[PDB]
Protein backbone atom coordinates (compact mmCIF):
# COMPACT_ATOMS: atom_id res chain seq x y z
CA UNK A 1 0.00 0.00 0.00
CA UNK A 2 3.04 2.21 -0.57
CA UNK A 3 3.73 1.79 -4.30
CA UNK A 4 5.41 4.52 -6.37
CA UNK A 5 4.24 5.17 -9.92
CA UNK A 6 6.71 4.46 -12.72
CA UNK A 7 5.14 6.16 -15.82
CA UNK A 8 7.32 3.96 -17.99
CA UNK A 9 5.10 0.99 -17.05
CA UNK A 10 1.99 2.33 -15.29
CA UNK A 11 -1.29 1.55 -17.01
CA UNK A 12 -4.67 3.05 -16.12
CA UNK A 13 -6.42 0.46 -13.93
CA UNK A 14 -9.62 1.03 -15.90
CA UNK A 15 -7.88 0.10 -19.17
CA UNK A 16 -7.47 -3.48 -17.94
CA UNK A 17 -10.44 -5.83 -18.38
CA UNK A 18 -9.85 -8.90 -16.20
CA UNK A 19 -11.11 -12.26 -17.46
CA UNK A 20 -10.74 -16.05 -17.19
CA UNK A 21 -8.23 -17.17 -14.57
CA UNK A 22 -5.15 -18.79 -16.15
CA UNK A 23 -4.42 -20.42 -12.87
CA UNK A 24 -2.39 -19.30 -9.93
CA UNK A 25 1.34 -18.97 -9.31
CA UNK A 26 2.83 -19.93 -5.95
CA UNK A 27 3.18 -16.32 -4.80
CA UNK A 28 -0.20 -15.31 -6.22
CA UNK A 29 -2.64 -15.93 -9.04
CA UNK A 30 -2.68 -15.10 -12.77
CA UNK A 31 -5.70 -14.30 -14.91
CA UNK A 32 -6.20 -13.67 -18.61
CA UNK A 33 -7.23 -10.11 -19.44
CA UNK A 34 -7.67 -7.63 -22.25
CA UNK A 35 -5.67 -4.42 -22.09
CA UNK A 36 -7.18 -1.43 -23.81
CA UNK A 37 -4.96 0.99 -25.66
CA UNK A 38 -1.73 -0.70 -24.64
CA UNK A 39 -0.02 0.35 -27.86
CA UNK A 40 -0.49 3.97 -26.74
CA UNK A 41 -0.42 4.92 -30.43
CA UNK A 42 -3.43 2.68 -30.98
CA UNK A 43 -5.48 3.35 -27.81
CA UNK A 44 -8.60 1.84 -29.39
CA UNK A 45 -7.14 -1.66 -29.65
CA UNK A 46 -7.37 -4.57 -27.24
CA UNK A 47 -4.38 -6.81 -26.49
CA UNK A 48 -4.70 -10.19 -24.79
CA UNK A 49 -2.37 -10.27 -21.76
CA UNK A 50 -1.53 -12.17 -18.59
CA UNK A 51 -2.00 -10.33 -15.27
CA UNK A 52 -0.36 -11.62 -12.10
CA UNK A 53 -1.81 -10.50 -8.77
CA UNK A 54 -2.14 -11.39 -5.09
CA UNK A 55 -4.87 -13.40 -3.40
CA UNK A 56 -7.21 -11.84 -0.81
CA UNK A 57 -5.26 -13.57 1.99
CA UNK A 58 -1.94 -12.38 0.59
CA UNK A 59 0.75 -11.95 3.23
CA UNK A 60 2.83 -8.76 3.42
CA UNK A 61 5.87 -10.71 2.18
CA UNK A 62 3.94 -11.92 -0.85
CA UNK A 63 3.33 -8.37 -2.09
CA UNK A 64 6.99 -7.89 -1.27
CA UNK A 65 7.84 -10.78 -3.61
CA UNK A 66 5.50 -9.58 -6.32
CA UNK A 67 6.97 -6.10 -6.46
CA UNK A 68 10.43 -7.60 -6.33
CA UNK A 69 9.58 -9.84 -9.27
CA UNK A 70 8.33 -6.91 -11.35
CA UNK A 71 11.45 -4.84 -10.73
CA UNK A 72 13.71 -7.73 -11.80
CA UNK A 73 11.76 -8.08 -15.01
CA UNK A 74 12.31 -4.37 -15.58
CA UNK A 75 16.06 -4.82 -15.08
CA UNK A 76 16.43 -7.92 -17.24
CA UNK A 77 14.92 -6.27 -20.30
CA UNK A 78 13.06 -7.60 -23.32
CA UNK A 79 13.75 -10.62 -25.50
CA UNK A 80 11.70 -12.71 -27.98
CA UNK A 81 12.26 -15.96 -26.04
CA UNK A 82 11.11 -14.98 -22.60
CA UNK A 83 7.88 -13.83 -21.01
CA UNK A 84 8.18 -10.01 -21.07
CA UNK A 85 6.72 -7.39 -18.74
CA UNK A 86 4.19 -5.16 -20.51
CA UNK A 87 2.97 -2.80 -17.78
CA UNK A 88 1.63 -2.57 -14.24
CA UNK A 89 -1.24 -1.06 -12.27
CA UNK A 90 0.32 0.13 -9.03
CA UNK A 91 -1.95 3.04 -8.14
CA UNK A 92 -5.33 3.11 -6.37
CA UNK A 93 -5.92 -0.56 -5.89
CA UNK A 94 -4.23 -3.96 -5.87
CA UNK A 95 -0.92 -4.36 -7.75
CA UNK A 96 -1.31 -5.76 -11.25
CA UNK A 97 1.86 -6.98 -13.00
CA UNK A 98 1.03 -7.30 -16.73
CA UNK A 99 3.10 -9.69 -18.88
CA UNK A 100 2.83 -11.51 -22.18
CA UNK A 101 0.07 -14.03 -22.86
CA UNK A 102 0.92 -17.55 -24.06
CA UNK A 103 -2.29 -18.99 -25.58
CA UNK A 104 -0.93 -22.54 -26.02
CA UNK A 105 0.08 -23.54 -22.50
CA UNK A 106 3.53 -24.71 -21.44
CA UNK A 107 5.93 -26.64 -23.61
CA UNK A 108 5.05 -30.01 -22.01
CA UNK A 109 1.33 -29.65 -22.56
CA UNK A 110 2.04 -28.38 -26.10
CA UNK A 111 4.20 -31.40 -26.98
CA UNK A 112 1.88 -34.09 -25.59
CA UNK A 113 -1.07 -32.53 -27.36
CA UNK A 114 0.91 -32.97 -30.57
CA UNK A 115 1.77 -36.65 -30.31
CA UNK A 116 0.74 -39.04 -33.14
CA UNK A 117 -1.52 -40.53 -34.36
CA UNK A 118 -1.50 -30.65 -35.96
CA UNK A 119 1.88 -32.39 -35.65
CA UNK A 120 5.54 -31.47 -35.21
CA UNK A 121 8.24 -32.08 -37.77
CA UNK A 122 11.61 -33.22 -36.56
CA UNK A 123 12.78 -29.65 -37.22
CA UNK A 124 10.01 -28.14 -35.10
CA UNK A 125 11.48 -29.84 -32.07
CA UNK A 126 15.04 -28.74 -32.67
CA UNK A 127 14.16 -25.13 -33.46
CA UNK A 128 12.03 -25.41 -30.37
CA UNK A 129 15.09 -26.28 -28.33
CA UNK A 130 16.88 -23.46 -30.14
CA UNK A 131 14.54 -20.74 -28.82
CA UNK A 132 14.66 -22.00 -25.27
CA UNK A 133 18.43 -21.79 -25.46
CA UNK A 134 18.27 -18.24 -26.78
CA UNK A 135 16.01 -17.08 -23.97
CA UNK A 136 18.34 -18.84 -21.63
CA UNK A 137 21.54 -17.30 -22.87
CA UNK A 138 19.94 -13.86 -22.87
CA UNK A 139 18.93 -14.31 -19.20
CA UNK A 140 22.34 -15.81 -18.50
CA UNK A 141 23.93 -12.71 -20.05
CA UNK A 142 21.78 -10.53 -17.81
CA UNK A 143 23.32 -12.28 -14.80
CA UNK A 144 20.03 -14.11 -14.26
CA UNK A 145 20.09 -17.72 -12.95
CA UNK A 146 16.79 -19.59 -13.45
CA UNK A 147 17.21 -22.40 -10.90
CA UNK A 148 14.21 -24.33 -12.27
CA UNK A 149 14.24 -24.75 -16.03
CA UNK A 150 11.82 -27.29 -17.52
CA UNK A 151 9.25 -27.60 -20.27
CA UNK A 152 6.52 -26.72 -17.78
CA UNK A 153 8.26 -23.38 -17.15
CA UNK A 154 8.47 -22.68 -20.87
CA UNK A 155 5.33 -21.30 -22.46
CA UNK A 156 4.21 -21.28 -26.04
CA UNK A 157 2.45 -18.43 -27.78
CA UNK A 158 -0.20 -18.33 -30.46
CA UNK A 159 2.76 -18.10 -32.86
CA UNK A 160 4.53 -21.08 -31.37
CA UNK A 161 7.25 -18.98 -29.87
CA UNK A 162 9.08 -20.53 -26.93
CA UNK A 163 9.02 -18.11 -23.99
CA UNK A 164 10.80 -18.92 -20.72
CA UNK A 165 8.85 -18.19 -17.50
CA UNK A 166 9.42 -17.48 -13.78
CA UNK A 167 12.96 -16.40 -14.44
CA UNK A 168 12.78 -13.46 -12.04
CA UNK A 169 12.16 -15.32 -8.74
CA UNK A 170 14.00 -16.72 -5.68
CA UNK A 171 13.45 -18.87 -2.56
CA UNK A 172 8.22 -29.46 -5.03
CA UNK A 173 4.90 -28.56 -6.64
CA UNK A 174 5.69 -30.61 -9.75
CA UNK A 175 8.65 -32.86 -8.71
CA UNK A 176 11.49 -30.40 -9.70
CA UNK A 177 14.33 -32.53 -8.40
CA UNK A 178 14.48 -34.43 -11.71
CA UNK A 179 15.74 -31.27 -13.38
CA UNK A 180 18.40 -30.38 -10.81
CA UNK A 181 22.06 -30.96 -11.51
CA UNK A 182 24.11 -32.96 -8.97
CA UNK A 183 25.90 -30.04 -7.25
CA UNK A 184 22.52 -28.29 -7.11
CA UNK A 185 20.80 -31.36 -5.74
CA UNK A 186 23.37 -32.32 -3.11
CA UNK A 187 24.74 -28.85 -2.20
CA UNK A 188 22.26 -26.23 -3.42
CA UNK A 189 24.86 -24.75 -5.76
CA UNK A 190 23.02 -22.99 -8.58
CA UNK A 191 24.91 -21.50 -11.51
CA UNK A 192 24.53 -20.98 -15.21
CA UNK A 193 26.11 -24.38 -15.79
CA UNK A 194 23.65 -26.08 -13.44
CA UNK A 195 20.98 -24.40 -15.56
CA UNK A 196 22.63 -26.01 -18.58
CA UNK A 197 22.09 -29.38 -17.00
CA UNK A 198 18.41 -28.63 -16.54
CA UNK A 199 18.41 -27.75 -20.25
CA UNK A 200 19.73 -31.20 -21.03
CA UNK A 201 16.70 -32.67 -19.27
CA UNK A 202 14.51 -30.18 -21.13
CA UNK A 203 15.97 -31.60 -24.40
CA UNK A 204 15.00 -35.03 -23.25
CA UNK A 205 11.44 -33.81 -22.62
CA UNK A 206 11.36 -32.45 -26.15
CA UNK A 207 12.51 -35.55 -27.93
CA UNK A 208 9.98 -37.69 -26.06
CA UNK A 209 7.22 -35.29 -26.92
CA UNK A 210 6.47 -34.43 -23.34
CA UNK A 211 7.73 -37.30 -21.25
CA UNK A 212 8.91 -37.25 -17.63
CA UNK A 213 12.60 -37.73 -16.88
CA UNK A 214 13.85 -40.89 -15.15
CA UNK A 215 10.61 -42.76 -15.97
CA UNK A 216 9.69 -44.89 -12.95
CA UNK A 217 13.03 -44.22 -11.25
CA UNK A 218 12.29 -43.75 -7.51
CA UNK A 219 13.21 -40.22 -6.48
CA UNK A 220 15.16 -41.43 -3.45
CA UNK A 221 17.08 -43.80 -5.73
CA UNK A 222 17.77 -41.02 -8.22
CA UNK A 223 20.35 -39.59 -5.84
CA UNK A 224 23.00 -42.33 -5.78
CA UNK A 225 22.11 -42.95 -9.42
CA UNK A 226 23.59 -39.70 -10.76
CA UNK A 227 26.57 -40.14 -8.47
CA UNK A 228 27.35 -43.53 -10.05
CA UNK A 229 27.45 -41.68 -13.35
CA UNK A 230 24.18 -42.92 -14.79
CA UNK A 231 22.16 -40.78 -17.20
CA UNK A 232 18.90 -41.26 -19.07
CA UNK A 233 18.91 -43.30 -22.28
CA UNK A 234 18.67 -41.73 -25.69
CA UNK A 235 15.01 -40.95 -26.42
CA UNK A 236 13.46 -43.10 -29.15
CA UNK A 237 14.61 -41.99 -32.60
CA UNK A 238 16.40 -38.90 -31.12
CA UNK A 239 19.50 -38.37 -33.22
CA UNK A 240 23.01 -39.22 -32.13
CA UNK A 241 24.04 -35.59 -32.27
CA UNK A 242 21.26 -34.30 -30.04
CA UNK A 243 21.86 -37.10 -27.60
CA UNK A 244 25.52 -36.11 -27.34
CA UNK A 245 24.43 -32.56 -26.71
CA UNK A 246 22.28 -33.62 -23.77
CA UNK A 247 25.07 -35.79 -22.45
CA UNK A 248 27.46 -32.85 -22.46
CA UNK A 249 24.91 -30.78 -20.54
CA UNK A 250 24.86 -33.60 -17.99
CA UNK A 251 28.58 -33.56 -17.49
CA UNK A 252 29.71 -34.66 -14.05
CA UNK A 253 32.05 -31.64 -13.68
CA UNK A 254 29.99 -28.51 -14.01
CA UNK A 255 32.89 -26.50 -15.48
CA UNK A 256 33.15 -29.02 -18.31
CA UNK A 257 29.57 -28.55 -19.48
CA UNK A 258 28.75 -26.44 -22.55
CA UNK A 259 27.32 -22.92 -22.27
CA UNK A 260 24.13 -21.48 -23.59
CA UNK A 261 26.23 -19.53 -26.11
CA UNK A 262 27.61 -22.78 -27.56
CA UNK A 263 24.27 -24.61 -27.37
CA UNK A 264 22.62 -21.71 -29.20
CA UNK A 265 25.30 -22.10 -31.86
CA UNK A 266 25.16 -25.83 -32.30
CA UNK A 267 21.37 -25.77 -32.25
CA UNK A 268 21.38 -23.00 -34.85
CA UNK A 269 23.42 -25.26 -37.07
CA UNK A 270 21.46 -28.41 -36.36
CA UNK A 271 18.16 -26.73 -37.13
CA UNK A 272 19.45 -25.68 -40.59
CA UNK A 273 20.25 -29.32 -41.28
CA UNK A 274 16.96 -30.89 -40.10
CA UNK A 275 14.05 -31.88 -42.39
CA UNK A 276 10.72 -30.12 -42.06
CA UNK A 277 9.02 -33.27 -43.33
CA UNK A 278 10.39 -35.83 -40.88
CA UNK A 279 7.50 -36.54 -38.52
CA UNK A 280 8.56 -38.64 -35.49
CA UNK A 281 6.76 -41.80 -34.27
CA UNK A 282 5.53 -42.43 -30.73
CA UNK A 283 4.28 -46.00 -30.37
CA UNK A 284 5.18 -46.13 -26.68
CA UNK A 285 4.29 -42.67 -25.33
CA UNK A 286 5.82 -42.57 -21.85
CA UNK A 287 3.88 -40.38 -19.40
C1 LIG B 1 7.43 -14.43 -16.58
O1 LIG B 1 6.96 -15.15 -15.44
C2 LIG B 1 5.61 -15.05 -15.28
C3 LIG B 1 5.07 -14.01 -14.53
C4 LIG B 1 3.69 -13.94 -14.34
C5 LIG B 1 2.86 -14.91 -14.89
C6 LIG B 1 3.40 -15.95 -15.64
C7 LIG B 1 2.49 -16.99 -16.29
O2 LIG B 1 2.32 -18.08 -15.76
C8 LIG B 1 1.84 -16.67 -17.64
C9 LIG B 1 2.22 -15.66 -18.42
N1 LIG B 1 1.53 -15.71 -19.55
C10 LIG B 1 0.70 -16.75 -19.52
N2 LIG B 1 -0.18 -17.21 -20.43
C11 LIG B 1 -0.92 -18.28 -20.21
C12 LIG B 1 -0.81 -18.97 -19.00
C13 LIG B 1 0.08 -18.53 -18.03
C14 LIG B 1 0.09 -19.18 -16.80
C15 LIG B 1 -0.43 -18.57 -15.66
C16 LIG B 1 -0.44 -19.25 -14.44
F1 LIG B 1 -0.96 -18.69 -13.33
C17 LIG B 1 0.07 -20.54 -14.36
C18 LIG B 1 0.59 -21.15 -15.49
F2 LIG B 1 1.07 -22.40 -15.39
C19 LIG B 1 0.61 -20.47 -16.71
C20 LIG B 1 0.85 -17.40 -18.30
C21 LIG B 1 4.78 -16.02 -15.84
Amino acid sequence: YELPEDPRWELPRDRLVLGKPLGEGAFGQVVLAEAIGLDKDKPNRVTKVAVKMLKSDATEKDLSDLISEMEMMKMIGKHKNIINLLGACTQDGPLYVIVEYASKGNLREYLQARRPPEQLSSKDLVSCAYQVARGMEYLASKKCIHRDLAARNVLVTEDNVMKIADFGLARNGRLPVKWMAPEALFDRIYTHQSDVWSFGVLLWEIFTLGGSPYPGVPVEELFKLLKEGHRMDKPSNCTNELYMMMRDCWHAVPSQRPTFKQLVEDLDRIVALTSNQEYLDLSMPLD
